[PDB]
């Protein structure tokens, strides 16, 4: 059997700036064999779900000095985190029928020649799409960023930006259940309302309807901020610095306001870091897979007990992957942006 | 027994911008009685040596919200670290003839009503002026900053801004002795040459003669920088971040480039901290006086063994303190800036 294998390719490198749909092209003509090559040590996946993640945009720009991940290649499939089902395997740790998450192609079938970076899914009763976010890379990021990087203590005053996002909605709930006071910023009233009801944040505000971020942070933090879970950067970062307490911490998870800027914004008040003895620390979840067992143990139990809430934004079909990715930098995604490529056989779960 | 007590007063608060000599006045008519008051709990000092330190500038500006340290007060003496001799004492832990360091008045005699701020000097064989710098607040800064905040490991690559300055000349040596590759930036060819001969830095450069700081750092760090001891801020930091290695650390000691500017400059590449997993951390020596005893011991041994070098810029006389202080922000000080207010009798040789 040879079968159809649609793909989304990167049409070309793009300059600093925003990505556009037309930087990527769907190809419907491709095909694939349903067995791994003889002599291989490899896994063929049927791909089921794809994650759209903000870090993916930077990969659409050529870098001369190797960054932490390899750039995409013009004319090759876009790649990113997703979930697949093993169709065939010449690697002993993977059997036909296993479900796995890892870096896979923006396509219907991916032949993975380095299986070692696939994670076998051990909990298939949990909806599989969760392994693209909360139980995948995104959730581990929340966990490492909050519990390790932030050094939290009960009672501390915590601010999360992009707080209705995939990372931030998780962070908020961890902080809350840790016994912290928690405030989030988000880009719409719908998000704000989700933060205050569904996610149990103490307060939230719509950053786009604030003419002054410093004063706004001052409203919700009359004694200032202990901990900032930084997802955005820009002027929001300056506003936090101004409102930060002595021995405050900032876990620099990301800086999404800067990713599509020809010209990144200046941060002006870093000297506050001296007199306030602030630690500003970046981290990359790719260094922390060693933590996964402790994390998955904690998060699977929370999910199975309904003591954490999670919101996915689902888009149906490979074809809609590119726009969904672009949507992230406009804040179109409401929750964690997933793309269904093909739903696994015998699903029977309802939705609205 | 009343005597003359000359003082250097803050004339007035100053706005955003650069301080100058004339923001201070020397007054010569005042006098003081050489005993502490009965029932007092105090220590009367004859002040010997005074430190000029960069943080002093910020104290000349009014702050409606409280910085780490009180603003100076117009009409009242300038204060700062120094070294003093106890003339009279109504506080148990201090006796007549003892030597101490701590915050004292810019004047000839200071009656200290908060004696718990003072530290007795236990090595009087070392020149007492050392306790305004290498053995005082300045040395402890270097030691906390490097040994604790920078988390150093044998064989890492270290860059120091204001490297010929007091803090930075100590940092560089601590680092070289820790087995690190060390480079420093300074604002003169003379300072650059001191960093390489006297202070054992591996390389150094005149920031003022580099049109591209990013490229300059790349010349000296072909595989990037592990540790940046940050005394300067601004475009230099930006340049550092561009050249910093995976899991780099920046100990934010201070950002002197920013202290006399109406508009502080913007850092544009802070996002690199995520992708390179950089820790940037401010510290204040004020929080770390618990480390003093062990630090003192360590640096005393280095001095005894001649395993560390130290250069002081010495000015003679209180009247010369104001210029001395201003010089700091122009980089006129060559070494740790000291003012001798009065020498203790019985003495080392200088040139
Ligand atoms: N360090 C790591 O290992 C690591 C791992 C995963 C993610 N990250 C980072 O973590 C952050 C969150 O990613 P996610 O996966 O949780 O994405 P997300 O929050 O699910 O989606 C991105 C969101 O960013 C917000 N946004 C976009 N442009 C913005 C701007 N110019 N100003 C302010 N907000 C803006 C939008 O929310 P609003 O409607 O509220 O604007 C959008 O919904 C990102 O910066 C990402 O790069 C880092
Ligand atoms: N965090 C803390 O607790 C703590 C404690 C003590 C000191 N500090 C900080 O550590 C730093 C060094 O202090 P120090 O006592 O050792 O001072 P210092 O280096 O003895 O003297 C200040 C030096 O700063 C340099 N400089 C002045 N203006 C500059 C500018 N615009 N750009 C670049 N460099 C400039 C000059 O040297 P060049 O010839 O090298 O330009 C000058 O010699 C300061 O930023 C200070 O505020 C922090």
């Amino acid at each position: 059997v040879v079968v159809v294998n649609k793909q989304v390719l990167l049409k070309h490198f793009i300059p600093e700036g925003a990505p556009k749909e037309t930087d990527m092209e769907l190809v419907t003509t491709g095909t694939i064999r349903l067995r791994v090559p003889e002599g291989s040590n490899a896994v063929l996946l049927k791909n089921l779900y794809l994650s759209c993640d903000p870090y993916m945009r930077m990969r659409m720009t050529k870098h001369e000095e190797a960054s932490y991940v390899d750039d995409f290649v013009p004319g090759a499939p876009i790649t990113g985190f997703g979930v697949g089902k093993v169709v065939d395997s010449s690697h002993p740790d993977f059997k036909t029928g296993d479900y796995v998450w890892g870096l896979i192609g923006w396509e219907e079938y991916s032949l993975i020649t380095k299986p070692q970076g696939l994670f076998k899914i051990h909990h298939t009763e949990i909806p599989l799409s969760y392994y693209t976010g909360i139980l995948g890379m995104v959730g581990l990021t929340a966990y490492v960023g909050f519990y390790d990087i932030c050094s939290p203590k009960k009672g501390e005053r915590v601010f999360v930006s992009a707080a209705a996002g995939a990372v931030g909605q998780i962070v908020g709930q961890f902080a809350k259940q840790f016994g912290c006071y928690v405030v989030g910023s988000a880009g719409s009233d719908e998000k704000v309302n989700l933060l205050k009801t569904k996610f149990g944040f103490d307060e939230a505000f719509n950053y786009k309807k604030e003419p002054d971020l410093t004063k706004a942070l001052k409203r919700y933090f009359p004694e200032g901020i202990d901990i900032y879970f930084e997802n955005v950067g820009g002027p929001m970062l300056e506003a936090v610095l101004h409102n930060m307490r002595i021995k405050g911490r900032i876990a620099a998870c990301g800086m999404i306001s800067q990713y599509n800027l020809e010209k990144p914004e200046g941060v002006h008040n870093l000297f506050l870091i001296v007199g306030k003895r602030i630690r500003l620390e970046g981290f990359l979840v790719f260094d922390h897979y060693g933590s996964y067992p402790e994390f998955e143990e904690k998060v699977v139990q929370l999910i199975k007990e309904e003591k954490i809430k999670y919101l996915e934004d689902i888009v149906e079909g490979l074809e809609n992957a590119p726009a969904a990715l672009i949507g992230l930098f406009e804040g179109r995604n409401v929750g964690k942006q997933v793309v269904v490529v093909s739903r696994e056989k015998g699903h029977h779960h309802h939705h609205h």
